[PDB]
């Protein structure tokens, strides 16, 4: 799993994220070269770790969004405790441990006066023709950046890979029989965004028990299920930017408070905490009590009439969490906004940026 070839080349980047910019220069590189060797550069707290994504993170996404690759390897250059002559050693090291032929001509691609410089200084007297090439990378640099500031206005240009970290997420939440299922696909249609589907529904019917039923490990199933759902839209390749939840494990953990025995309870709280923990959500919409008894079609048996009770420990639990600055009630249909959907599309438009159209004038 080593390079071959003599001319090989060495692209470097931070990619925080990687996009169709570098993408387009590495593809050239390798199509000169018979091989490429990309090293991602990173130190704690840096521009990319800020944002969630550290030298170890953005190693392993261009690990995967480069594993379709006979000849392009990813590799590390950790600059932590640096003094560019141990950087060099470093770097030589990566080369010398990931090539696999003698008598190389190396050509670094660099995008900076003061590394290209410094570098020219340090070629090692190993066997192997060394050049510098310097690169304009402006464009590829401010492109990550504008990424960085507002992932939705280039999403199409975030490699794949990245995008699972960037989406923003919106969880629809409330008992069940309350509309949360019309107002997800409502809102996801409307600006053709995925969503996920509640999986509580689709767990009762494949196993064909009501609410009263089920028992500890059925919730244990239920959080890793719902949450394994979320996080298959969350990486859908239909995300354009933003994706809609129809609940998640708070809603679990609220039914699980209400209706388990306390030592049950007590039980899943490790498995609550893993999976509320990462969960990351921009926008909360909270569907509240109401005399409507929406009904798109099944019927959560118990899971009503005890609408306040649950909406009470629900936001108990969002409290809890610290997640109130997130969380939005759609508390309309006699209060303002028209209707539940048009408070719920709006609280869209002022979490996600995204443009919506009015009806009226
Ligand atoms: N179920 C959810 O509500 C939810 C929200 C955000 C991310 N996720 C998952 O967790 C991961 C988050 O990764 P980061 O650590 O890069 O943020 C993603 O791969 C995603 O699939 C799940
Ligand atoms: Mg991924
Ligand atoms: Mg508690």
């Amino acid at each position: 799993s080593k390079l071959s070839g003599k001319n090989i080349g060495i692209y470097f980047g931070t990619f925080a994220p990687l996009h169709t910019g570098h993408q387009q220069q590495i593809y050239k590189c390798a199509s000169l070269n018979d091989g490429v060797l990309l090293v991602v550069s990173g130190y704690d707290n840096d521009r990319g770790a800020q944002i969630g994504l550290p030298l170890e993170k953005r190693f392993r996404y261009l690990r995967e969004a480069f594993n379709d690759e006979e000849n392009i390897k990813v590799s590390m250059l950790n600059e932590n405790d640096l003094g560019w002559d141990e950087w060099a050693n470093r770097l030589f090291e990566l080369i010398h441990h990931n090539t696999l032929e003698n008598d190389l001509s190396v050509t670094f691609y660099v995008g900076e006066l003061e590394y290209a410089a410094e570098l020219k200084k340090r070629f090692p007297a190993d066997g192997n023709q060394y050049a510098v090439e310097i690169a304009d990378r402006h464009d590829i640099s401010l492109s990550a950046t504008q990424i960085r500031e507002n992932p939705q206005e280039h999403w199409t240009h975030i490699n794949r890979v990245f995008r699972r970290h960037f989406s923003k997420v919106v969880t629809v939440m409330g008992s069940a029989s309350t509309g949360k299922t019309t107002l997800v696909r409502r809102l996801a249609r409307s600006i053709n965004a995925p969503f996920s589907e509640e999986y509580a529904r689709e767990y009762e019917e494949a196993f064909n028990i009501d609410d009263d039923e089920l028992k500890m490990d059925d919730y244990a199933r239920m959080i890793t299920g719902q949450y394994d759902a979320n996080s298959r839209e969350v990486n859908s390749p239909a995300n354009q930017g933003i994706v809609f939840l129809d609940t998640d494990a708070i809603v679990t953990r609220v039914y699980a408070k209400l209706y388990l025995p306390k030592e049950d309870f007590e039980q899943l709280e490790p498995l609550f905490r893993k999976t509320i923990a990462d969960e990351r959500m921009d926008l909360i919409l909270v569907i509240p009590p109401i005399t409507e008894y929406i009904d798109d079609g099944f019927r959560h048996m118990e899971w009503e009439e005890s609408r306040h009770e649950f909406h009470e420990e629900l936001m108990r639990q969002l409290a809890e969490f610290g997640l109130l600055d997130k969380v939005v009630i759609l508390d309309d249909e006699g209060d303002g906004y028209l209707t539940r959907y048009h408070h719920a599309i709006d609280a869209v438009h002022e979490y996600t940026g995204v443009k919506i159209e009015r009806l009226s004038y």
